[PDB]
């Protein structure tokens, strides 16, 4: 491929984009903080926006060449995190008026960063386009560095990577690859490269034990793992994996009156999405209780919902005590699950359902692709064997190796194919069933429906 | 800025390139294994290729969106740098054949990282163009890891930013500045959070006392300074700021049969690619000892020299032995210098040198930018600008960003900082107020600057 090649594809992309903006009298990106902060959801622009990403990201790597692409690499990548550190710690997106620009030397005084540092830092900020100088010693917002303002749940994203992740975990993982080999024990990880045996510790038990800390409302014990739900929440607020996006994904409205066990359910938040959306339905959030679980939980419970949420403690490994209900509900928590514990949880939701009116509903990355939603006979070319997104390039494909690596890092988890998803529910139960497995374009993850037949 | 206007720029650039290289029959870059690692010298494709790069990072940016490139970013990023962790510490770029595919079973087994866990990994590598899968179950080079095979400085520079700089100073810098603040002394780094008083580790301390490892022919003490070492010669055999961009920036063989003393010289590679181009040259490379270097220095220095380049022990703080040399050079010190002890080298050039016969040459960066050489005008055409900033340059310029990944890897590791035209015209005045900037050279391509000073 050369660099004429992949403007051209770009030229054809942005045409699709441009075209049903402009036809739908839609506002267009741009980088103020008052731009759209995605494009629409029809599957064409979405499928024109990932092409658009991958041969944009292509060029500019071609552009910059083999001989300087490994040097700047390791030289600025970086980099681009610690400003986000530092963005995020000195509290730099709240500091800088959403709307208005700020001279440096009242950001320094707002924050309690020194100018000379500050103006560094900001620096490399806009050339990622978080943030922009509009004049000589002001600073601006973004639409990057907007959607931050106000967002405790866009801060811990930043600070759970950079303080914990990568220190802990990522920047270790070639150690504890060579010293324990290709592991799926939750025990063979960064931590533990020098920790007496029964001295290790898991990831999680880090996060419910530490005390030493305070999160957005938690204080003292299990400070990180409530960041670590904000987390969670950080990626079903908005873009990619949404909460939205699995009301497309499944007919919850064809369900009736129904109750939805909704299996490590975090704090109910994805629940409480689905339930808004579709009245008729009870879910109950199972999850392992917390001493501020149920405090935060009911905080953050929104009250038109009339309880038809609830939270029932549970161990996932456990008999599952609801039985007969509509659809048992995993969202991400199997691909944190070994084949042998993930058929173990699969048979304790097997045991309780009933075959002829029971679904059991999973939400994962499938590594090779879902199918789009029924809603959405190609016209314009395809490329290449993938689709678009997805194959070796694809800005899904990164996403979803991401994931893949995030759960590697902590917990030796992996993301699995399709073919892999059928082969291990088969495993739990040989009359498991894939009925549908629906991607939304521009998701990573696809909810797949099970049925035993 | 929308998205049609930065496809319609990207076009333009484009057009510039391509047609350089239709018009003189030049190979066109692709991700093949065989491809030019680079594009022409020419100061007019340079800007456009350093334009075309801010654009398509601009588009890419603009098409992810706000509300996913945060989300992303904190995702994917960290795992660029450990895919290439990977690749370095299991000798991956030298276990895949050059121009060959290699299944993963064969690779796993070359390498001794299960097959499993060996896909994954290099799954991510593809998708920044390192490496490729060419049919199922085998994986191939790219030009981008091409360029690794055989070249342990290529490693260098993988294995000294992820497993030092960043683990040890970059991802403590927010800790750093929270307790000694907006600090200029070298102490004041992540390694020394909870030293006592009196008892906190220099970077360069650590770096040339640590015994316990080697690197690339150097074992025990001071094998992390080798490999850093090792890491300055790598910017200096290809890509922005390579040596050989030296002799288009100042007119070495106007000097005739002189003296070049090199303060600070590393190895002295830098001062051999010039000597080697330049063959009525010698250098005195001047530099701190080490009980590996003497041996290093020759094994590495090239026959063809004669001796030109030689080697002599200095503290760069110290009085400058030779004395009316024609040039003092010092490359990419003064960066990594506080004023203060800037000053102080630079007046212990000024006492060693004639000011009517000597120089003072350095290569730094200019954070706002050089002025281009002579030939640049000679060889192009009739150009107009547009814009505060030249290409690459600004807030959103590539050779910025460049500029600033320098400034912050020196403040991660000694609180060092890039400085502006007039701030070393400041500071040069400072140290003797008859010093006087020559000239600015900073090839199109390149963030370094090299500047010539005299004593008027
Ligand atoms: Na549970």
């Amino acid at each position: 491929v050369t660099l004429a090649e992949l403007a051209s594809d770009i030229q054809s992309q942005v045409k699709v984009i441009d075209t049903y903006l402009t036809e739908h009298n839609l506002p267009q990106p741009t980088f103020a903080p008052d731009s759209p902060r995605e494009l629409p959801l029809d599957a064409n622009v979405q499928r024109a926006r990932l092409l658009l990403i991958e041969k944009a990201m292509a060029l500019s790597n071609l552009a910059i060449g083999a001989a300087d692409n490994l040097r700047w690499h390791c030289m600025n990548n970086k980099f681009d995190d610690m400003t986000l550190h530092f963005l995020a710690r000195y509290n730099i997106f709240d500091a800088v008026p959403r709307d208005e620009p700020i001279s440096y030397a009242e950001l320094s005084k707002k924050v309690g960063l020194a100018e000379h540092r500050l103006r560094r830092i900001m620096s490399m900020a806009y050339t990622q386009h978080y943030f922009c100088t509009p004049k000589p010693g002001f600073v601006a917002h973004t639409s990057n560095s907007a959607m931050a303002i106000g967002d405790p749940l866009a801060l811990a994203w930043i600070l759970h990577n950079i303080e914990e992740v990568q220190p802990w975990y990522s920047n270790k993982l070639v150690d504890a690859t060579m010293k324990w080999g290709d592991s799926i024990d939750p025990k063979h990880t960064g931590p533990n490269l020098n920790a007496k045996p029964g001295e290790e510790k898991l990831f999680y038990e880090i996060m419910e034990e530490d005390d030493q800390g305070e999160w957005n409302g938690v204080k003292g014990k299990g400070f990180r793992l409530w960041r670590l739900y904000d987390t969670d929440k950080f990626f079903g607020t908005g873009g990619a994996i949404k909460g939205t996006n699995l009301l497309r994904a499944f007919d919850w409205g064809g369900l009736g009156k129904a109750t939805v066990v909704d299996i490590g359910g975090i704090t109910g938040h994805l629940a409480s999405t689905v339930a808004l959306a579709n009245p008729d339905l009870t879910f109950i959030v199972q999850e392992r209780n917390q001493p501020w679980y149920e405090k935060q939980f009911y905080e953050q419970l929104p009250a038109e919902l009339n309880g038809r949420v609830s939270y029932m403690p549970h161990d996932k490994y456990a008999e599952q005590p609801v039985k007969g209900a509509d659809v048992y509900f995993m969202s991400t928590v199997l691909h944190k699950e070994p084949d042998d514990k993930a058929i173990t949880i699969l048979r304790r939701c097997v045991e309780a359902m009933d075959p002829n009116k029971s679904r059991l509903l999973t939400r994962d990355i499938v590594m090779d692709g879902g199918d789009p939603p029924a809603e959405d006979r190609a016209i314009n070319s395809k490329e290449g064997s993938y689709e678009a997104g997805l194959g070796p390039t694809g800005v899904i494909t990164r996403l979803n190796i991401g994931i893949d690596f995030q759960v590697l890092a902590v917990v030796n988890g992996f993301e699995r194919t399709r073919e892999e998803w059928v082969t291990l529910f088969k495993k739990a139960d040989p009359r498991f069933a894939l009925k549908g497995c629906i991607q939304t374009v521009g998701n990573c993850a696809a909810l797949m429906e099970w049925i035993l037949e």
